[PDB]
């Protein structure tokens, strides 16, 4: 996967309706997730991450919705286009506006990342 949308990632806010259902994508995720924000909007974002993390993941949202503004960081591994469990922190809190009702989640890329585009 050698896509030319981006330079490099390293965090892209995606906003999501409780579910997780992307409402919105920002274009790093490509570089970071290597899904086109399309690619991720509609799609529920822990369908991408980890099973076993979903449950954390989802669990942040409820807690940003449940708390309205209050943000919540949760680490999962996210699917990417690489077919690879991308580590990544989650920062969902209730987006801004006109999807105040949702919720505006940035994925972060974790372990080392310096001069690579991935992760």
């Amino acid at each position: 996967g050698a896509m030319d949308n981006v330079c490099q990632p390293t965090e892209f806010i995606s906003r999501h309706n409780i579910e997780g259902i992307f409402t919105f994508v920002d274009h790093r995720c490509v570089a970071t997730v290597g899904y086109q924000p399309q690619e991720l909007l509609g799609k529920n974002i822990v369908e991408f991450c980890h099973p076993e993390d979903q449950q954390l993941l989802r669990d942040s949202f409820q807690q940003v919705v449940k708390l309205k503004g209050q943000v919540l960081s949760v680490m999962f591994r996210f699917r990417s286009k690489n077919q690879e469990w991308l580590w990544m922190r989650t920062s969902s809190q209730t987006a801004q506006n006109p999807y105040s009702d949702e919720i505006e989640t940035i994925i972060c890329t974790n372990t080392n990342v310096k001069n690579s585009s991935q992760e």
